[PDB]
DNA sequence: TTTTTTTTTTTTGAGCGACTGCACTACAACGTTGTAGTGCAGTCGCTCTTTTTTTTGCTGGTGGTTTT
């Protein structure tokens, strides 16, 4: 699309390759059912009756 | 294009340095012999650490899992 007109090694197509295929994103999903262990993003203002928080120590978090 | 069998482990330390025994000549004590010093070879102890240091995009943004 930007029309590239000189040579390309094999590494760069092969790290972009890499890059594209370890870009899974952290899913958001919510089921109404079962209990829901997700991270904090997804629900910010949501308000549950019992909300727990893990992994709150030095360097981890924030 | 088809198809057969099968239950037995092994090996691994070597260089550095001392202890002890036998041979071998130099030299003084009593031509010959006993004591002293060294060379070479078989046998044996011993001994070979300690450790930790990191950036990675939570959803950076037309994004987003699941039913007929």
């Amino acid at each position: 699309g930007a029309q590239y007109g000189d040579a390309v090694p094999l590494s760069l197509l092969r790290d972009e390759l890499a890059q594209r295929l370890d870009q899974e994103r952290i899913s958001q999903r919510f089921l109404a059912g079962p209990v829901n262990i997700c991270t904090l993003m997804p629900m910010r203002s949501i308000p549950f009756k019992v909300v727990c928080l893990l992994g709150m120590n030095d360097g981890v978090y924030p």
